[PDB]
């Protein structure tokens, strides 16, 4: 209950970041997912519309995802460009929902294991994910990080 | 954690069902609100837009306004047309964005003291409001409640 509470103020943390994320930036979609209990990597906040499509759903962590290589090894993982991605049937069912550039992003405190991963997407540019935006990317990864331990 | 994850899910079960509501009727806005630990009702879940507006604030419950009138006498209050409300500030606020027509549904476990607030909002009709649609909102405020005590 009190617990309670400060999980539906974790909640509201989360996608008031990613609203402000989509606002500031040509990013069209972003997501939070969380480990749960049984380690599956759980969608918990998401910003922009494509969730009911390709980017959306829960995932068990494994390598022959991005997504699943970046929370695995705990470093991310970008494509700045999705015409010249080596998967190609991945490829082409994100270029047929118009995404051109993404990334996944560990959601750690420093020094620890990653309890989640912040993916974002853009179905507006290519070349989006330069150093000084992965900068900003993994600043707002760890002050996410740092809301969730609080609960 | 256990609870966290409970939480966390039912928040999209709170969601989606707000979201199946807006598909299925001419409703824009719909709020849900739960009461925290100092008794305030805290916005919780809400589908549509206009949260950054009139209808999308936090409430000490209070009989003055319709809202807390709901809550505090465990009764629903609705207003099948917005020009005729005898509130002639807050009649002008609600139409200055367009509202035409709106209810707000006690969300309680039979025989128990309500712990939240169901509000909707129509900019697209009045009369909306008639016995059967009050019928089925008052049983998504049911399945709400229940879900909530879960937790």
């Amino acid at each position: 209950s009190e617990i309670m509470n400060r999980t539906l103020d974790l909640q509201i943390i989360m996608d008031d970041l990613l609203n402000l994320l989509l606002k500031e930036f040509k990013l069209d979609l972003a997501v939070i997912r969380l480990v749960d209990e049984k380690g599956v990597l759980r969608v918990r906040s998401y910003s922009g519309k494509g969730i009911a499509g390709i980017a959306g759903k829960d995932w068990e962590p494994e390598i022959e995802t991005y997504i699943g290589e970046a929370f695995l090894s705990n470093r991310l993982q970008f494509v700045n460009d999705t015409q010249y991605m080596t998967k190609p049937l991945t490829r082409e069912l994100m270029q047929k929902e118009g995404i051109k550039s993404f990334a996944h992003i560990p959601i750690s405190r420093k020094g620890e294991p990653p309890f989640g991963i912040l993916s974002v997407f853009s179905r507006t540019i290519v070349g989006l994910f330069n150093e000084p935006f992965l900068n900003l990317l993994e600043s707002l990864a760890g002050q996410l990080a740092q809301a969730v331990k609080i609960v």
